DNA sequence: TCTAGGGTCCTAGGACCC
DNA sequence: GGGTCCTAGGACCC
């Protein structure tokens, strides 16, 4: 058989969102972030300041460098959460086979689908529109018999624009394809494969399951089924959050634990709210904490326990800043809960 | 340039159980 | 010796 898979990919969507509620940030480069005296990292950036290589993940310090007028923006998560629900609201109108990755991304199975006459194609054309005739914001997709493939391909015509690969296209597509860009090789593994002469997805054919088993484990499986166009997940529609995390990284570093207690009284209530929105009663599997130190070294600390609890907190923290603190500053301080299992 | 905050899944050693 | 929990860490995703 053969299934019908939609990647849809806003595009710079919280900029987007930005630049659509203040049009007078549009053709200047801004970009969503925290400050460089908060020692933010870039989340997403308009055109004009990716032009000037500012980039996702990118410390704002460098973006600053790279832009020196870049405009930063601290990010209005309720102002990017209601596109996103009313976007995933036009998806549903198509299939309910729905699988959101993030506020700006979802995979749809569209093969039992009837909307325009089964055309893949042009169900993502009518699902990229529809959103600019609703929402103001553009949106690219990829269409493609696989999840992996739908999502490379909603990479290739962006911004505003799609990218359908037919199975008849697969071995082509595939055999330069370099293997970065399949999601789950990032930047660690890539270096791994490359130290071995393994670039693309065409080398990888000329492997062997066997040896790629011993050396990446069942990682190894994955890049040999990737590198043929196999891929059988399917596109789920009922995941449900598994746990909660509130963190936050301080201008300066903290070197006494009064400090880190003090931030902790800042997080525990931001941590209760968000956890009392999905579970009332507080009633979770395990809870921890996280300190991320000077030098960049992280370390976690969690256990079951039946229900959110400031004081285990402060206490878990406690033992892991003096166990293991050793002299350094703390850059971050984190709070945790893992949701119990239904 | 100096490195976020949401999250996901995988691995692996001991404990615990058969 | 074969089978799940617990826990810490890490790569990776947006």
């Amino acid at each position: 058989g053969s299934r019908k898979i939609i990647h849809v990919d806003m595009d710079c969507f919280f900029a987007a969102v930005e630049m659509r509620d203040n049009p007078a940030l549009r053709d200047i480069p801004i970009a969503i972030g925290g400050s460089r005296e908060r020692r933010g990292v870039i989340s997403t950036a308009n055109y004009p300041a990716r032009k000037f290589g500012v980039r996702s993940a990118m410390p704002t310090g460098m973006a600053l460098k790279l832009c020196p007028h870049l405009t930063l923006l601290p990010g209005r998560f309720d102002a990017y959460k209601e596109a996103s629900n009313h976007i995933r609201e036009i998806f549903s109108r198509y299939t309910s086979r729905i699988e959101p990755l993030s506020l700006d991304e979802a995979y749809l199975d569209v093969t039992d689908s009837v909307h325009c006459h089964g055309s893949a194609t042009l169900i993502a054309q009518e699902i990229r529109q529809t959103i600019f005739n609703e929402l103001q914001l553009t949106a690219s997709a990829g269409v493609a018999p696989v999840k992996f493939l739908a999502k490379i391909a909603s990479d290739m015509n962006k911004p505003n624009g799609q990218f359908v690969i037919t199975p008849a296209e697969v071995p082509a597509f595939l055999q330069t394809l370099p293997l970065a860009k399949i999601p789950g090789v990032g930047k660690v593994s890539a270096a791994k494969l490359e130290a071995m002469g393994l670039r693309t997805c065409g080398d990888v054919q000329k492997c062997d399951l066997v040896m790629l088993l011993k050396r990446f484990g069942k990682f190894g499986r994955i890049l040999w089924e990737r590198s043929q166009g196999i891929d059988e997940r399917d596109v789920n529609s009922e995941r449900l959050r598994k746990s909660v995390g509130v963190e936050r990284t301080m201008a300066e570093d903290i070197h006494h634990w009064s400090e880190c207690e003090a931030i902790i009284e800042r997080l525990y209530p931001e941590l209760e709210r968000r956890l009392a929105k999905v579970k009332p009663d507080l009633l979770i599997a395990r809870q921890g904490v996280k300190l991320k130190f000077d030098d960049f070294q992280q370390t976690t600390q969690e256990h079951v326990w039946p229900r959110l609890n400031k004081a285990d907190l402060i206490a878990t923290a406690r033992k892991t800043w003096d166990e293991r603190r050793g002299g350094r500053g703390v850059r971050l301080v984190g709070l945790h809960v893992t949701l119990l299992d239904p």
